């Protein structure tokens, strides 16, 4: 499986902090820059759950998803998640769920090959009551 080029993707989120330098637009989750993050809105706080959706630029049989947390600081490190896919951009189905430790470690989801044009990462819980992501990648 190979990471799909992020430049063919479009990221949208249910909440994003505006650009205050290196956070927190959704698009910052797929820019190839480890120092830039998506972060949920927090002037003032928009409470979880919140999600980020990646439009993949095509139809792919995907089988792996990686979540790279922000480096150093911990706010928004996602600790309870669901991963959903859509073949159409409209209807989403849950394909993975669980808990993640709050470290900055890469979190990797491996699942049975599934057709998707979109992937959605739902943050149910995250450090500080926020969600953030330095880099999201999707593999086919
Ligand atoms: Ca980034
Ligand atoms: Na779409």
């Amino acid at each position: 499986a190979s990471a799909l080029p992020q430049g063919n993707m479009k990221a949208t989120a249910t909440s994003e902090h505006p650009d205050v330098g290196n956070e927190g637009l959704a698009k910052f989750a797929i820019d190839g820059k480890e120092n830039t993050i998506w972060h949920t809105k927090y002037n003032p706080v928009e409470e979880l759950p919140q999600s980020i959706t990646l439009e993949l630029g095509g139809s792919y049989e995907i089988n792996k998803f990686t979540y790279l947390p922000r480096s150093g600081a911990k706010n928004g490190n996602i600790t309870k998640y669901e991963l959903h896919v859509s073949e159409d951009g409209n209807n989403f189905r849950k394909i993975s769920e669980g808990n993640w430790d709050d470290s900055g470690s890469l979190k990797t989801l491996k699942f049975n090959s599934t057709k998707a044009t979109h992937v959605k990462l739902v943050a149910l819980e995250g450090v500080g009551g926020f969600a953030s992501a330095a880099e999201l990648n999707v593999f086919a």
